[PDB]
This record gives structure tokens, C-alpha cells and sequence, in this order.
């Protein structure tokens, strides 16, 4: 059926101007693989703060991503994760944005930090939730067990750590073995 | 005889990641064809500043391009031309860092759009400077031509304008067929 589906995409300060490009190449990489499909999407920045660089129905009224893309700014901030995706479940999964009331929504969370917020995300609980960690600050087992409560489960399937960026071109790879007509 | 060539190639924002990508791999291509030839290879990132990505010393104890190349991070800021070049005279030609005294300079110097900064390239002027222009910004033949000071003349020749980055394949193609065994 249809798939709504939302990029949360981390704009903390401890990203370098290409890493944070290569988080929204990845987003781009996705959107045109999937173009003309059931798929729609929106994509939002967060860091202290959040911001839909797009919505919905942006992407249906222009469906190129580097279009859709082209105003980020990245905001060299913090990581409010809990808030982040409370934000998405409530201010960006809405029929007023272009979302579908039919169809199964899907988030990909895509970080480099752990969350400096606490609280919980239960508004958020039927979406589809996909979380990929990328770089140096989810080293240790422990930094990367604090992404699970984000994601959803089994957190074998919903969790990605990525050890580099660069590794970003390799989980591409390697979600586009998993594409089918069905 | 030996030819010294530097690649110096444009890192600035507007390139998206595989527009950034199709220069390294037109770089890629260029020094896998030329393997095992007289030709050694250094090449530098330019953007508001520079960064000798690899030199002349790392290309011989180590002629693997993708290797040479693997930690080379997008800069995402200006295009300081005029600086770049003169950079490349006096720090990447170096005996120092490898490149060899007599040789043949070249550079290939490889943009698109135009420089944010000015003055002149006299340091570098010995060097045979090729050009490739590439995209939206050399729209207009104004544009185009402000490339000209950069390159050795005739600018027919040194000039290369480019109206997509896929077009780097087909250039590609075409310096193939300008590859000879000289006698
Ligand atoms: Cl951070
Ligand atoms: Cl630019
Ligand atoms: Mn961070
Ligand atoms: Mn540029």
C-alpha cells in the first residue's frame, strides 16, 4: 500500500560540513531509488531545535530531492532525539502536510551523538522506527544499547551503527538488496 | 621525459556529493590509464583554502589511486582560484615532496564556477595549466572566459567547458584517443 515515510536527520555541531552532507546524500540516494513508487516523503532537521526541510506534500509538488533539499542549513546545535521524534509524530505526520491516513508511516532517524534530552517517546510508538548511529561517539556497546529505546524492535533489524560515513554508501548497498516488486 | 602533473580540484559548496565524486573519479580514471608511465601524480583539494590530498612521494610508495584519494573530505566553502594555483607553485612542486627537478609541469586544474578571489598566477606560469569548467555556472561565455587567465594558451586548447559533470566520460574518451607510444 502506501508509505509515508519521514527522514529525522541530526544538524548537531559535531558535524563536518561533508559528513552532514553525506547523512542528506544518503536521504537523497533513497528518495531517487524509490522515486514514481508508493513512497512519499519529508525530511527534518533536528539539533537543539527542529525544522521540516520539506513536507509531504512539498515532495509531491516537486519530488526532486536536491530541490527539496536545497534551503538546509545546518544548524550546529545539540541532539534533543526524544523531543525530535515527539515532534515528528505530532507536527509532521498530519493530513494538512500531505500525509496519507492510510498509509504505514516509517522514520529514519539518522545520528552521530547521543540524545542530550530525556523523557519518553510514546507518541510516536506506531511508526515504523529505523535509527542509524554513525561515528566515533557510538564506539562503546554502551553509547549504541542508548539508541534502542528510539527504535523499533528487534533492535538487530531497527538499529544501524555505521563506524564512518562513508560506511553510509554500504547500508545503501545494502537496503537496495531488499527492493522488490510485489 | 618524466612528467610532474597535480590535479587541483574544486571542493567548493555548490557541488553535490556525486558531482564532487565524478571529479575524483575523472582524476581516477586519467592516473589509472596512466599507470606504470613516466607520469607521477599529487593531487590538491581547493576550496576557500588547500590541502595536498596526496603528493608526488605518496603516488610513488604507493600508486593505488582509491587508496590515494579515500581520505579526502569535501571542504564546502569558496573557490579561491588564483590562491589554489599559486599554492600549487610553491608548496606541492617541490623537490621536498617529491617531484622531480627537470620534469614537465602540469597541472589540471578543474572548477565550477568562478573564482572569489583575485591577483595574479605569475609563480605558476611555467606550469602547462589545463582548465575544465564544469556546470550551470559557465552558462554565459563571460563566465567561460574568466577561466582563460588561468590556462596556457591557446585557450582553444587549455580550455575545457563542460556542461555536466557525466560530460567528464565522454573527456575522458576523448584524451584517450590523444594516448601514443612516442618514438
Ligand atoms: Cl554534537
Ligand atoms: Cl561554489
Ligand atoms: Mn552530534
Ligand atoms: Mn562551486
Amino acid at each position: 500500500g502506501n508509505v509515508d515515510l519521514v527522514f529525522l536527520f541530526d544538524g548537531s555541531m559535531s558535524l563536518q560540513p561533508d559528513e552532514f552532507q553525506k547523512i542528506l546524500d544518503f536521504m537523497k540516494d533513497v528518495m531517487k531509488k524509490l522515486s514514481n513508487t508508493s513512497y512519499q516523503f519529508a525530511a527534518v532537521q533536528f539539533s537543539t531545535s527542529y525544522k521540516t526541510e520539506f513536507d509531504f506534500s512539498d515532495y509531491v509538488k516537486r519530488k526532486d530531492p536536491d530541490a527539496l533539499l536545497k534551503h538546509v542549513k545546518h544548524m550546529l546545535l545539540l541532539t534533543n532525539t526524544f523531543g525530535a521524534i515527539n515532534y515528528v509524530a505530532t507536527e509532521v505526520f498530519r493530513e494538512e502536510l500531505g500525509a496519507r491516513p492510510d498509509a504505514t508511516k516509517v522514520l529514519i532517524i539518522i545520528t552521530d551523538g547521543e540524545a542530550t534530552d530525556s523523557g519518553n517517546i510514546d507518541a510516536a510508538k506506531d511508526i515504523i522506527r529505523y535509527i542509524i548511529g554513525i561515528g566515533k561517539h557510538f564506539q562503546t556497546k554502551e553509547s549504541q544499547e542508548t539508541l534502542h529505546k528510539f527504535a523499533s524492535k528487534p533492535a538487530s533489524e531497527f538499529v544501524k551503527i555505521l563506524d564512518t560515513f562513508e560506511k553510509l554508501k554500504d547500508l545503501f548497498t545494502e537496503l537496495q538488496k531488499k527492493i522488490y516488486v510485489i
